[PDB]
């Protein structure tokens, strides 16, 4: 089978191919967008392309991006470890129309790609689409021009509880350009659980989102109307990992060449032996979107941009802690990490030296309270009542040990115990009361 790399590869020949200019990633952090914190989608560097405020030398376009997940809009961080599909950081496979081709167009393009025996050769049998339910054109085009069996095409609506806010509908982020659009299914076997999208077991592992195609139509405003773009537009994007999984005949994403590599790896320098503990797994995650990061610039902090990544890093630690690892460990994954990437990880070797220091540093750092934090949760669950930590004792985590929230909650969901969240942000809100009354006018 393809490699991760040769699949990268193949998926940009093919839109070079169809006329479309390839471009290079842009970094995981724009310099001109002020709401949005990190990249997430292929379509987010040309966002006003979408908006017809910028116009380009080609009318047609595709990249490889590297995406974080990890805040904003669209954020899986607490998925990681808990199914075979979600990551922090990933590669969305994209291929875009700026007021070029419109809706049969990139259907054709790509269900050629996915299922031509000159191409992927996906066994057509396997490949289940959604629309939104509005979207009678893509259910025709499915249905009549394609000829996908009606069974296998699912019409989903408004299934998030609110206008627009549809697993249907893709919007960049709470403002932004956004449109219905059409998903392309990969059914897994009937050996993992789950049901097809639209059923009560949609959530599981076996019915894979694949690829997504979004017919630009709108900009949302923050008051959440919808002002329509000037030209109908065509934004896709495929999961490069979850398109490998399927292309080398398994099942999970982290049973790609990629990431079998990285958790040996992982399994090294932790000194872990059983390579299915999911704490292996997060850590792979967690390497690609740490190190990606810092090699585009994020330095951790305790606002905004570097917090997230600082939370990202010590969850890591904190899973190495799990697994047993007797000396720091994280920063000695980016190598191992450049020789997986490809030439996707060109902005990531060329700082190698600089983000190891940096997480080299952070561990340390973390490691001044990780061990000590740990001992006081243990203490703290033994004598526990409930299944709810209280929000005191998380606060005095945060507080005291340099625990994020979050990173509580994970290491107490592991035991079935939940977080009292209002809690914590009441101790946080009296905290900076009392800040206030100190510090006055
Ligand atoms: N602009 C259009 C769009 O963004 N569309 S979409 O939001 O759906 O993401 C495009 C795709 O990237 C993959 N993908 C999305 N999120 C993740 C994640 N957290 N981990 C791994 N793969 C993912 C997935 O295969 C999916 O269909």
């Amino acid at each position: 089978s393809k490699s991760t790399a040769e699949i990268r590869q193949a998926f940009l020949d093919f839109f070079h191919s169809k006329g479309h200019q390839v471009v290079a990633s842009s970094s995981l952090v724009p310099h001109n967008d002020p709401t949005l914190l990190f990249t997430n989608a292929g379509m987010n560097q040309f966002k006003d392309v979408f908006l017809g405020l910028d116009k380009r030398n080609y009318s047609r376009a595709t990249t490889s991006q590297r995406c974080v997940r990890a805040g904003g809009k669209h954020n899986d961080l607490e998925n990681v470890g808990y199914t075979a599909r979600h990551h922090t950081f990933f590669e969305m496979l994209g291929n875009f129309s700026f007021g070029d081709y419109f809706k049969l167009d990139a259907i054709l393009f790509a269900w050629l790609l996915l299922t031509s025996e000159k191409w992927f050769a996906l066994p057509k049998e396997r490949l289940w689409v959604t629309v939104y339910e509005s979207d009678d054109e893509a259910y025709e085009i499915w249905e009549k021009e394609v000829g996908i069996p009606r069974e296998r095409i699912i019409r989903i609506g408004d299934n998030k509880g609110a206008p627009y806010a549809s697993d249907n509908f893709w919007q960049m982020g709470d403002t932004g350009p956004c449109g219905p659009c059409t998903e392309i299914f990969y059914d897994h076997g009937d050996h993992i659980w789950g049901g097809p999208p639209g059923s009560p077991e949609e959530d599981g592992d076996r019915y894979i989102e694949i690829w997504n195609i979004v017919f630009m139509q709108f900009n949302r405003q923050a008051d959440g109307t919808m002002e329509p773009l000037p030209k109908p537009s065509v934004d896709t994007g495929m999961g490069l990992e979850r398109i490998a999984a399927v292309l080398q005949h398994v099942n999970s994403n982290y049973d790609i060449d990629l990431f079998r590599t990285l958790i040996q790896a992982v399994a090294k320098v932790t000194g872990a032996t059983d390579l299915s503990n999911k704490s292996l797994r997060v850590i792979a995650d967690h390497i690609r979107s740490c190190a990606f990061l810092i090699a585009d610039g994020v330095m951790p902090s305790n606002e905004n941009r570097g917090y997230v990544l600082r939370r990202i890093i010590r969850r890591a630690v904190r899973h190495g802690n799990m697994l047993g690892a007797k000396e720091t460990f994280f920063y000695k994954l980016v190598g191992p990490l450049i020789d997986v990437m490809g030439s996707a990880g060109e902005d990531l070797k060329r700082q190698q030296a600089q983000v190891e220091q940096v997480l080299k540093t952070e561990e340390e750092q973390f490691a001044r309270t990780l061990e000590r934090g740990l001992a006081l949760l243990d203490e703290e669950l033994a004598k526990l009542s409930g299944d709810t930590l209280d929000g005191e004792t998380a606060f005095r985590l945060y507080d005291t040990y340099g625990f994020p929230v979050d990173l509580t909650a994970d290491v107490c969901r592991e035991r079935n115990i939940k977080v009292d969240e209002a809690g914590f942000e009441a101790a946080m809100e009296e905290q900076r009361r009392r800040a206030r009354e100190a510090s006055g006018f």
